[PDB]
């Protein structure tokens, strides 16, 4: 897909180049597609995304900013300072002082307009300022413009928030997976609806059957305690604590509950799941349509470079044309249709990259080197030798030494496995900075080993699913890391500060019962974590009584119902309906092989 | 369906017969269908499936007779004795005196002795003592009867297991589970030896790595130790607590234990799922396929009691005498292939199933007086009436015999709804003997309200799915019922007595911190209930490390181990699956409709 033949080529060559481009799925922009001689401006479209490495850079130092961010706490002068740590149960991360922060801002914020406004040399400007796309970014940005200034000209601060949404809308795969969670919210409020009369009704029965009892006189106390109760039930975290009065009241109490639990888990739970599943469905095809009309957009330019005349024909001559410009450098009568169904066959079948300009042993070699190697680490920690280390490292930057000679870069980063095994040999011989902690990075390398169980027909299936979901998977579990660097914004405005050694309440809040103290909202990374526990459902409820009990509010907990009905309930079971739809095909692969 | 027909009929009746059973589903025993005489052999199966009421009582008392035995501990004189039951914290269950157990295993081994011999009168001889299901069915008989003798004469007792593999023999449902699940049984353990290589491999990355510090020195002691946390965390059940000390010693800490979960959880149990899923929808179709060809089977002797010519073919006038018979009571040349499929498509096109021997208003009338009761029970509870409960009950059972009237039993009883509100209107009226109870026996009726939100399309397919799987999760529940019960027979009998008043280690033994003392295996009830929160997975490992410390062996881990191995990553995963695939079924009925 080269940009020179896009930019200079004769049109056979920006025919053939759109093919390539089409087929390895990486598409120009429409606004350049369209515009008639669109090489004029696709060449600064090339050395825009040449940059790509600097904008990604930019883009994540700016989310990495609000984990060394002072808390807003912490500048209203506490007594004592969280210059004691201790006190407040903090983090070991680094807070920025003010003029840390302004150059950091400053800088992230002068690479994010140059990479905003950009786009404007190829998008005429007429085209930049009617997509809905760049008017919002640029509305984040004017936002954290102002921020800066309204700091750098020395309730709550809003550009924490923005950089997450800018984070967001600069990575395509994010924007796609938002655009698919757009489709599914209205199908998921319906279940959500149901399920919320579920629980209100179960815990109807609950209230008025246990009324004047043990349970009702310790748990049920009233109609909204046993309806918060039995949500925390229907998550099974507390499952039996919550009806042991009962039970020591009468061992029948227990029918109810088993009848509870067992419904809402098994039935309820995995019906919310299949919706989630189907809904998740209908829109990854929606989506996947959307890509192949991108596709065909792209040859049918292609065609339309070669077609000079607008007869919307072409002939033997144009045709073999195209097709030495085709295979010298990539991989009757014809019509549009004709030549992007011909086009896509070559990717079907005969397809093979060709090398870029400028043995099967090696690796069985490189398998018993490596293999040696760990047998060599598991007899050292056993202590049944630096050289040993010494002479795989060496072995192995050769390795990666003789790969990008003999098939050069361009072609070598391709690979998921060596770009991979390339960026940890890398920080192997860059650990050679004169610790015993190289000994993990190349246990690293040496999980390349698991490839090998794929040789073995009844774990094929399972490692090859395993292998393709660490990349695919990203997309979605960075969706939620963006609801949870959200959530702890609020969080550590909402809670800060609360969980201190003299608090006194503190002491009494499970949280402290539970050792749970450092699990706090007081700093940014000890909010991810806290989160993360959240995430995990296990003990979850301890943070949220806990923090009820510190601010002395019921509305506390709309924060965690909030969290989970968002992250639980919706967002893990589309990594389910993920994982379940990715060893299906690839079992649908096989079967297609075998 | 009509046994008269089969044993008396003249062959065309016969032949309607044969057929209305085929798409009923009724599969004759094949050793009566390949009698070629449906003579007394086809009467005696008739008379026998009358009486199937009293077999499945029967086998029902015979397992529930496992909750009513005295423990075998407590035959061993205990100090005190176990009618100090708060000693022991026991249950609410009698256990039966000698003579109660003599009478009552007498009674239902004569009635099983009777039923399992009883096919001997249509099945011939030959046949009965080759069917390997009545062997080992007669083998648990005579096992039952050695065991009845050698008691009543007068290390372990055999009988509860014997009983609950008669159960699960007696049960078509439950066979098909079983031999569904032995075609799961091959790939469940490759996909556990893949687990079990990331849990070993991963707890010596832990081990090593924290091997001096304090997580090492008071959580991760020894590889042993470090596996035994690590397939806890693999539960998330220990989550933060296992790895607090490490995170009070570093806060990167958290990073191993955040990939780890993430990597767990996230990748491997959904892989586990997905491939439980897999193995399921494989099995169940060679099910289905296998009652498919048995239809077949039947539509092919239906059609061989026509063509005595021995055509292949029937001719117009058998035709047309077997459309009569047909059509007068259940609903060229055609021959066996074209027999079948007219059959078969009959069955869809026009069948409608006719009302047996001997308004649409109405619906909206019970729903209004039943949403009023409804209204008038919750003013009642808020105490914003005898009468009115009284009032209600008459109509409920007013409806029920008017029903019954109108319909007649034989054709009333069909449905899932009314069925059940026979059985509760039922037990209401008999439950008039003078209790208060009888208001949620008044709500159970009022539950079918919510088959109305099935008229709201966004409520439709979960509505109905849920209604489906009501009855056809039943197998598999059972199942999962069946395995608790023989796990509880073996925890009883490996820790019965252990949790006691005097036990003086129990108090520092967890169980007795948390509270759980009457969750124990002293008897089999209290067994049932903690093997129902060891299933539902809360707080699941307090159990299992209490019953280590109480009998002072790492032994006693691998019954919690095998159960978590057995009913969650396998059943479980059944159960999701099949709810899964009956939503999806749903979804397509409903566009095969719309």
């Amino acid at each position: 897909r080269r940009s020179e033949a896009i930019t200079h080529g004769t049109p056979f060559q920006k025919a053939a180049a759109l093919v390539d481009l089409a087929e390895d799925g990486i598409g120009l922009p429409v606004e350049i597609l369209d515009q008639s001689s669109f090489g004029e401006s696709a060449r600064y479209y090339f050395i825009f995304t040449r940059l790509d490495l600097i904008w990604s850079l930019n883009y994540f130092a700016l989310l990495f900013l609000n984990f060394f961010e002072q808390p807003l706490w912490c500048e209203k002068n506490p007594k004592p300072s969280c210059k004691d740590r201790d006190y407040y149960y903090l983090g070991e991360l680094p807070y920025l002082t003010n003029a840390e922060s302004i150059i950091y801002e400053v800088i992230t914020l002068a690479i994010l307009l140059v990479h905003t406004f950009f786009p404007i040399s190829y998008e005429g400007s007429r085209i930049f300022w009617t997509s809905r796309l760049n008017l919002v970014k640029v509305a984040c940005v004017v936002i954290l413009f102002v921020d800066v200034l309204v700091d750098f000209l020395y309730p709550f601060r809003i550009a924490p928030y923005v950089r997450v949404i800018i984070f967001i809308l600069s990575i395509r795969e994010l924007r796609d997976t938002l655009v698919l969670l757009s489709g599914m919210l209205g199908t998921y409020l319906n279940i959500l609806a149901l399920w919320m009369l579920f629980l209100l009704f179960a815990s109807w029965i609950a209230f008025v059957m246990f009324e004047d009892t043990q349970q009702g006189l310790t748990v049920f106390t009233s109609y909204g305690a046993t309806l918060y109760q039995m949500f925390i039930l229907f998550t099974t975290s507390n499952n039996p604590d919550v009806w042991i009065p009962a039970y020591k009241s009468s061992r029948w109490s227990s029918v109810f509950f088993v009848l509870y639990v067992l419904i809402g888990v098994y039935f309820v739970t995995n019906l919310i799941l299949a919706v989630v599943y189907d809904s998740f469905k209908e829109q990854l095809a929606k989506q996947v349509s959307g890509m192949d009309q991108m596709k065909r957009r792209m040859l049918e330019k292609a065609f339309g470079l070669i077609d000079s005349d607008k007869n919307g024909e072409i002939d033997k001559n144009q045709c073999i044309k195209l097709f030495e410009q085709l295979t010298n450098y990539r991989t009757f009568k014809i019509n549009k249709d004709e030549f992007a169904d011909l086009c896509q066959a070559i990717a079907l079948r005969f397809q093979k990259e060709e090398v870029p300009s400028l043995s099967p042993n090696f690796g069985y070699a490189i398998s018993f080197i490596l293999i040696i190697n760990f047998i060599a680490v598991v007899v050292e920690t056993t202590l049944n030798w630096q050289v040993a280390e010494f002479v795989f490292g060496w072995i192995y930057v050769l390795e990666m030494a003789l790969k990008i000679y003999t098939y050069g870069f361009e072609n070598y980063w391709r690979e998921g496995a060596n770009r991979f095994d390339f960026l940890v040999t890398w920080v192997i011989v860059i650990g050679e900075t004169a610790g015993e902690w190289i000994r993990y990075l190349l246990l690293a390398r040496m999980l390349r080993l698991i490839r090998l169980l794929m040789n073995v027909q009844r774990y094929r299936a399972f490692i090859a699913t395993f292998i393709t979901l660490i990349p695919s998977l990203m997309p979605y579990l960075g969706t939620i890391f963006c609801v949870l660097c959200i959530y702890c914004s609020i969080g550590v405005q909402v809670f800060g500060g609360l969980v201190n050694a003299g608090n006194k309440k503190l002491f009494e809040t499970e949280l402290a019962e539970d050792d749970y103290l450092l699990f706090n909202f007081n700093d940014y990374p000890n909010g991810m974590v806290t989160l993360f526990n959240l995430l995990v459902m296990g003990n979850w409820q301890v943070w949220m009584e806990s923090y009820k009990d510190l601010t002395g509010t019921w509305w506390s907990i709309t924060y965690f119902v909030s969290f989970y009905v968002i992250t639980i309930l919706l967002l893990l079971n589309l990594v389910v309906a993920f994982v379940l739809e990715a060893f299906f095909t690839e079992l649908d692969l096989e079967e297609e092989e075998k």
